[PDB]
C-alpha cells in the first residue's frame, strides 16, 4: 500500500511521514520545499497550485496536508489558491489516478465562533476567516468526491497541534519575539483568548487510528475532531514560554478589534469535543494543553 | 442605488434586470455574452474567471447569477472555475470596491439527496454533484465575507426555475429532442424522479422581496429556499411537453446508474420547504409545478 503525504516536509506531515515509514507503508512525500530526512520515502518537489502537480505520482491513499496554515483578510487570494485550488487539484489527481481515500487536514476554524464549546462535529460551518472558509470548502469538495466517485474522504478537524519542527503559531511567535527583544512581549488581543493544544505525538496517533478505522467503515465521508480536552489562555501561554526562556518580559497588550480579538477573523475561544474520536478508536491524549504548550516551548527553545 | 447583476444576460438574471429597471434602480449588467434588450441598464461584457473582471465597475449591491448551470463529473474543472473561482472573484471585487451586499444564486443541489423532503434550510450540505459542491462552497465563502468584511450575503437556494428564455434543463431538452425526432423521446433515469418547478415571475418576486427584507435584517448571512410547493415526475413532464407540441412519441427509458438516476450526481427527488420565505415576505407561488411546466413548454415551444 502506497501512501502519498502532501505537505510531507512540514510540521504535521513530516511527523506523519516518519510514523508511516516505521509501520511498513511505502511512503511518498510531495511538498514544495525539500526535506531530506532519510528513510524509505520517495521524495517529490511539486506545487499543488499546478493542476499537473501529480503527473507520474501514484498512491492508494493520500494524506493532504499541503496548505498555507496562517489565519492572519489582507491577502485572501493566496489563501484561495493554496487552500482551495490546491485541494481541488489534489482531488482531481485522486479521481483520475485511482486513489481510494483522501485524509484531509481540516481545522477547528471551520466552526468559527462556535455556539457550543466543546464543539461537536454536528456544529455547522460558520467560519470567520478566509482560511476557515477554505477548509470548509475543501471538506465539502472532498465529501462530494467521496459520494460521486468513491474517493472516500476523512476530514480531520485539528485544534492546535504543537511539537518539534513547528514554525508557525503563538508559541513559535512568542519565542521569536523574546529572541529579538527579551524585555517586551507584544500580545495581540485582550489576553483572554482560550484554546486547546494537542502535542504532535498525540495528533499523529489519533490521525492514524481514525484512518485505520475509517477504512473499515463504509461512510463515503467522515469529519472528525482531533484536539485536546482542555484549553489555555494566551496570557498563560506567554508565561510558560517566558519561564522556559528564564525571562520576565513586559507584557504589552495590542488592541486590534472592538471585541478583543488579535485580528479580524481570530476565533477567541475554542475547544473541540473528541467523544467521537475516543469512541471510534480508544484514543486519549497523553498531555494537557499546558503540558503540550510547555513541552513545545522547550522543543522550539532548543531548535530556535 | 446601483445594482450590479452578474449573468445579467441569462435566464433568471435578465428577468431580474428588467424588473429592477422598472422599480427605479440604476442597473448594471455584467455577462460574458451580449444582450441588448433596451432600457436604462449599463452594459458590460466581462469574464468573471478573470480576477480583474470588475475593473471600473461600481455598485452598492450585487446579484451574482453568473455560473455554468449544467449539473451533468466529466469536466469538474470548468465547474470549478465557472462556479468557484468566479464567485471568489466576485466577492473580492465586492470587498475592495465597497459593495454592501451580495445576493448569491445558490441551488437545491447543495442538499444532495436530502433526508427531509420538503427540505428545510437547516439541512446540512450533502451535495452529490461537483456543481452542488461549488454552490455550497460559494455559500460558505460569501457568508464568511459577510462576517469578516461586512459584505452581507443573501444565499438564495433555488429549486428549478422555469419560463421564457430558459435554454437549459429538462423542458428545454425534451422540446429540442422532439424537434429533431418527434417519434422518439429518450428519458434519462427510471422515469420516477420528482422535482418542483417555479415559474420565473414567481422566482423573481420571491428574490426581490427576500432581498428587500434581508436589507432590514442585520444577520450577516441568510440562506433562503426559493422553490414551488409541489413536485412533478419526469414522465409527467415528458407528457406535458409532448401534448403542447401535439405529439405522442415513443418514450424510451435510458438506464444510467444502478439506482435509476439520469447520470451520476443527479438528485432523484427534490422539493424545498418555503416556510421561511413565506413567513419573512408574505410571498406565495401563483402556479403549481404542473402549470409552470406547461406554461414554460408553451413559452419555449413558440421561442424554439
Ligand atoms: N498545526 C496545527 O495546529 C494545525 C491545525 C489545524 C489544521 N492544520 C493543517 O495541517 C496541515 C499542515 O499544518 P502544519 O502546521 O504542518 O503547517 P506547515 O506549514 O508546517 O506544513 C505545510 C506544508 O505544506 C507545504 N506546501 C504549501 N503549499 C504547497 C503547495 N502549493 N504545493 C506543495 N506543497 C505546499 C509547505 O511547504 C509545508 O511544508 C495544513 O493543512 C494545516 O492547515 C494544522
Ligand atoms: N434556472 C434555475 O432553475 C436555477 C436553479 C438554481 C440555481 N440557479 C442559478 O441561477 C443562476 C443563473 O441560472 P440560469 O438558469 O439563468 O442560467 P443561464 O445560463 O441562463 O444564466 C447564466 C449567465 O451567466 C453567464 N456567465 C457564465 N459564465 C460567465 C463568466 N465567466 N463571466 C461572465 N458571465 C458568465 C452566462 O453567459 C449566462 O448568461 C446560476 O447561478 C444558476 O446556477 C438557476
Ligand atoms: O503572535 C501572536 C499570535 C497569536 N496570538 C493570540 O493567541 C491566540 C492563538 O491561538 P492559536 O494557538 O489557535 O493560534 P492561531 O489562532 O494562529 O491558530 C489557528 O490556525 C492554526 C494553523 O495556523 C490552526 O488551524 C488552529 O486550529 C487555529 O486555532 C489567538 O487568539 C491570537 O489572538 C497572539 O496574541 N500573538
Ligand atoms: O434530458 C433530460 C434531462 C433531465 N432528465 C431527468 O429529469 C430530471 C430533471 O430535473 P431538474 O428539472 O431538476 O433538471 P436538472 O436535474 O438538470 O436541474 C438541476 O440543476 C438546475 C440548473 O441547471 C438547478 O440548479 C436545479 O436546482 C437542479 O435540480 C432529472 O432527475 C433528470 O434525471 C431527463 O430524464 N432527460
Amino acid at each position: 500500500m502506497r501512501i502519498v503525504v502532501t505537505g510531507g516536509a512540514g510540521f504535521i506531515g513530516s511527523h506523519l511521514v516518519d510514523k508511516l515509514v516505521e509501520l511498513g507503508y511505502e511512503v511518498v512525500v510531495v511538498d514544495i520545499v525539500q526535506r531530506d530526512t532519510g528513510g524509505s520515502a520517495e521524495l517529490h518537489v511539486r506545487d499543488l497550485k499546478d493542476y499537473s502537480w501529480g503527473a507520474g505520482i501514484k498512491g492508494d491513499v493520500v494524506f493532504h496536508f499541503a496548505a498555507n496554515p496562517e489565519v492572519r483578510t489582507t491577502e485572501p487570494i493566496v489563501h484561495f489558491n493554496e487552500n482551495v485550488v490546491a485541494t481541488f487539484n489534489v482531488l482531481e489527481w485522486a479521481r483520475q489516478t485511482g486513489v481510494r481515500t483522501v485524509v484531509f487536514a481540516s481545522s477547528s476554524t471551520v466552526y468559527g465562533d462556535a455556539d457550543v464549546i466543546p464543539t461537536p462535529e454536528e456544529e455547522p460551518y460558520k467560519p470567520i476567516s478566509v482560511y476557515g472558509a477554505a477548509k470548509a470548502a475543501g471538506e465539502v469538495m472532498c465529501a462530494t468526491y467521496a459520494r460521486l466517485f468513491g474517493v472516500r474522504c476523512l476530514a480531520v478537524r485539528y485544534a492546535n497541534v504543537v511539537g518539534p519542527r513547528l514554525r508557525h503559531g503563538v508559541i513559535y511567535d512568542f519565542i521569536m519575539k523574546l529572541r529579538r527583544n527579551p524585555n517586551v512581549l507584544e500580545v495581540l488581543g485582550d489576553g483572554t483568548q482560550r484554546k486547546s493544544y494537542l502535542y504532535v505525538r498525540d495528533a499523529v496517533e489519533a490521525t492514524l487510528a481514525a484512518w485505520k478505522k475509517f477504512e473499515e467503515m463504509d461512510a463515503p465521508f467522515l469529519a472528525l475532531n482531533v484536539g485536546n480536552v482542555d484549553a489555555v489562555r494566551v496570557l498563560d501561554i506567554a508565561q510558560i514560554v517566558a519561564e522556559v526562556l528564564g525571562l520576565r518580559p513586559e507584557i504589552r497588550l495590542v488592541p486590534s478589534t472592538p471585541d478583543g480579538r488579535g485580528w479580524p477573523g481570530d476565533v477567541k475561544y475554542m475547544t473541540l469535543a473528541v467523544t467521537k474520536l475516543m469512541k471510534l478508536t480508544g484514543w486519549r491524549p497523553t498531555m494537557t494543553s499546558a503540558e503540550a504548550v510547555k513541552k513545545t516551548a522547550e522543543d522550539l527553545a532548543k531548535e530556535l
